[PDB]
């Protein structure tokens, strides 16, 4: 059910993820996970990979996550895919 505390986690995205974030406006070295989820979420809507599965097999999101798609309901899984592209602060 995940803890609310997780969204407060401070993180430094690796180069590729930092590249995705910068496309929806991000301009920081370090982010809170809340910011990361919001910016990735706008990356997903503005680019219609979602309308409850997200389709990214032909996008760098797909490259960063290592999957051609994923269910937006699987939060623990999404969290694990995101941490592979960042370092905690
Ligand atoms: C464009 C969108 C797909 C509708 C946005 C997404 N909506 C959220 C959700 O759970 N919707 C169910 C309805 N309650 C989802 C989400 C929110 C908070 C934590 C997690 Cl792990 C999460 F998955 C969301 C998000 O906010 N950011 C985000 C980032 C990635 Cl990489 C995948 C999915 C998301």
């Amino acid at each position: 059910q995940i803890p609310a505390s997780e969204q407060e986690t401070l993180v430094r995205p690796k180069p590729l993820l930092l590249k995705l974030l910068k496309s929806v406006g991000a301009q920081k070295d370090t982010y809170t996970m809340k910011e990361v989820l919001f910016y990735l979420g706008q990356y997903i809507m503005t680019k219609r990979l979602y309308d409850h599965i997200v389709y990214c097999s032909n996008d760098l999101l797909g490259d960063l996550f290592g999957v051609p798609s994923f269910s937006v309901k699987e939060h623990r899984k999404i969290y694990t895919m995101i941490y592979r592209n960042l370092v905690v602060v």
